[PDB]
DNA sequence: TTAATTTATAAAATT
DNA sequence: AAATTTTATAAATTA
């Protein structure tokens, strides 16, 4: 702006210049989009700019400081500008983070919690595979979305929204409500995938296993107002905090990894987070740029694979159906693998899975070659009847 | 050492 | 009809 130039006299020459140039860059880029003052600065455009440029992406900070300046150095609300600052700093934490460290805690756990026979475990809970899976989903979930526990219990799965876009090749489970997040299937590593986890767990929870464990029935998805992502004693409520708090060290112990409760029960700040915002498109999903989602779920975005087998119901309320079809595709896609690793798993005990066909497809082509998951398997402390 | 936050123990209430 | 989440309560670890 004409009246903008004078406000950089007021700055040290060098950091007035650096800004001048950042600006030229940003608006000379902005000539690249359809579209006269403050509107030019919106989180959307600044974030797009920063992430879309490697040169900038590697060293975002001077840029961010420039932007917070130009912003507050224009007429923009104080609380507002500071929320912008919040988003930017979040973005940098996101870009700079190396998951390569934390990852093996995920791996090391997920596997062991899938393993149907845990001998070294004399601890009371975790008798079934549904207990193991319940915990594992809570863990994989925090790990991927980095969310508060309390908030974890706030989310009603009727709130959840399936994302299926085959135009851009995306699929996942989104929540645009109070906690803001997006989950995506890892087809490269089903075990460390929270959605596959949720699929098995949900089959066990709902269908149940005939003659062993009562399913809850698929009927209650109507009569109930709040369907919790994982159920405690009561159908309609998330398990209590101290309960999980017991379940956790129990597993970390057996896995021999150090345990800090604050990490899993509260937001972890050294860790990346989704922004907050008060149905998708090419570059974003719910409110969120895709690089957030691919980074935090640590998997490339892929279209939902079409399966011809239905383990989940094809008759439901329209709201939940899409969700359950996603679950169906992940489950059915990755099940032959689970069968080749842990054929002793509770899921396989259902007479349904015993049919001549379901046996047919469990024993058919493998979703990926065995030699892929070796390293993963090397991470469990009870070797099964099948050693490879 | 306190505060407060993590765990370990004792009736109890569902499932 | 048994057992383990839940209440509840007290002990104890961390800063």
């Amino acid at each position: 702006m004409s009246k903008l130039d004078s406000l950089l006299k007021e700055l040290p020459t060098r950091t007035a210049h650096l800004y001048r140039s950042i600006w030229h860059k940003y608006t000379e880029w902005l000539k690249t989009m359809p579209d006269d003052l403050k509107l030019f600065l919106s989180q959307k455009y600044i974030v797009k700019y920063i992430a879309s440029h490697d040169d900038i992406a590697k060293d975002p900070l001077p840029t961010c400081d420039a932007m917070i300046w130009f912003s507050r150095a224009l007429d923009i609300e104080n609380n507002d500008v500071l929320v912008l600052q919040q988003r930017l700093y979040g973005l940098v934490k996101l870009l700079e983070f190396d998951y390569s460290n934390v990852i093996a805690i995920l791996q090391k756990i997920s596997i062991n919690l899938w393993n149907p026979s845990t001998d070294s475990l004399q601890s009371k809970h975790f008798k079934t595979c549904q207990d193991k899976l319940k915990l594992l989903l809570d863990f994989q979930w925090k790990f991927n979305t980095n969310v508060s526990f309390e908030d974890r219990t706030t989310v009603s799965l009727k709130d959840l929204q399936c994302i299926l876009d085959d135009e851009n090749g995306k699929c996942g489970l989104a929540h645009s409500s109070k906690p803001n997040f997006v989950l995506v299937p890892n087809f490269q590593s089903p075990f460390t995938c929270p959605i596959f986890t949720m699929a098995v767990y949900y089959y066990l929870r709902f269908h149940g296993v005939k003659k062993y464990y009562k399913g809850d029935g698929y009927q209650i998805l109507s009569q109930l107002e709040h369907i919790p992502i994982i159920r405690g004693k009561s159908l309609d409520q998330y398990p209590r905090e101290l309960t999980l708090g017991n379940w956790y060290p129990t597993i970390f112990k057996y896995c021999q990894l150090p345990y800090t409760k604050k990490h899993w029960f509260q937001v972890n700040q050294e860790w990346p987070q989704f922004p907050d915002f008060s149905e998708s498109d090419s570059e974003n999903t719910i409110g969120i740029p895709d690089f957030y989602i691919e980074k935090m779920n640590r998997t490339k975005l892929q279209p939902c694979p079409q399966v011809h087998v239905h383990l989940f119901p094809t008759d439901l309320p329209p709201d939940i159906q899409a969700v359950f079809d996603l679950l169906n595709s992940v489950l059915v896609t990755s099940l032959p693998l689970l069968y080749r690793v842990f054929p002793t798993h509770d899921i396989f005990l259902d007479p349904s899975l015993k049919t001549p066909q379901n046996i047919a497809f469990l024993t058919g082509t493998l979703p990926l070659d065995i030699e892929s998951q070796e390293h993963l398997l090397a991470q469990l402390i009870d070797k099964t009847g099948t050693v490879s």
